[PDB]
Order: C-alpha cells, then structure tokens, then sequence
C-alpha cells in the first residue's frame, strides 16, 4: 500500500533507484519516472534494458527495496523529496508489466516490483 504523494511524485520527473538483495551483495541501480509504469494492487515496474548484476541478484532473491524521488517537489536534500520503499520484484518478458514497457527500444525485461510498504524520506 502507498500514500496518494507517492503516486504524485511519480507523476513527475526524477530519479529512482532500485537496491536489488541477490548474494554478493544487493546492487542499488538508477533508473528515471520518465522510464517507469505503475500498475493497479500497487504493483510497479522498471525497464530493464542492462542492469545485469540486478538480473542475476533477481534469480537469486526477489527482495528489492526501491527510492523514489521528484525534482518537482521540495523535501531535504535540495528542492528533490521522494521516499524509500520494500517489495519483491520479478523478471517478466510477459504481461501489461511488458506491454506498457513495450513503447521503449532498449528493454530486455520487465522488472516487476510488487511493492509492499514505504515511508518519506528524502
Ligand atoms: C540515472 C540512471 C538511470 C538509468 N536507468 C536505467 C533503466 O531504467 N533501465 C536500465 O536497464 N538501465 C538504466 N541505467 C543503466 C544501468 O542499468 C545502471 O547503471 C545499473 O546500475 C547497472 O546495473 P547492473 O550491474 O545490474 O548492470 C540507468 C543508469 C543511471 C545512472
């Protein structure tokens, strides 16, 4: 479950990052809300076209815990506030995860988050 800001801070443009748990150690990625697509039950997801360590540490675990932020909104560091977040993500080649993510040309994989809690932060 997620507040209404969450969503309004991904309606936005900034910076999120992806801290992928496998084994030799989680890899915490970058990606952009431009790049990015949320779902109904809170599901989201990332365009993965080359975050390789995060697709083995995927295989490995499905722990992920993910920030968000927005360039648009003002909270601690500068004008960016966003939030961090836990779910469990999941590599697709398959459904509205890929569909929606199909309009990009890079992509190699959906990473699908189902994403479970979050709190403000930055
Ligand atoms: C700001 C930023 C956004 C990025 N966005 C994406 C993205 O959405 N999808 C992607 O596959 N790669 C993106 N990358 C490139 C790499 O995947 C990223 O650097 C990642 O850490 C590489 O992880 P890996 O060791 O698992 O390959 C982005 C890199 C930066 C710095």
């Amino acid at each position: 479950m997620l507040p209404g800001t969450f969503f309004e801070v991904l309606k936005n443009e900034g910076v999120v990052a992806i801290a992928t748990q496998g084994e030799d150690g989680p890899h915490l990625v970058n990606t952009w809300n431009s790049y990015l697509k949320v779902l109904d039950g809170n599901r989201i997801v990332v365009p993965v076209g080359g975050m390789h360590k995060t697709e083995a540490n995927v295989a490995r675990d499905e722990r992920v815990l993910m920030t968000l932020g927005s360039r648009k909104v003002a909270g601690r560091n500068g004008p960016g506030t966003g939030f961090l977040i836990r779910g469990s993500a999941a590599f697709r080649t398959d459904g509205p995860e890929f569909e929606a993510i199909a309009r990009f040309k890079w992509a190699r994989a959906a990473l699908v988050i189902t994403v479970v809690s979050a709190e403000q932060t930055l």
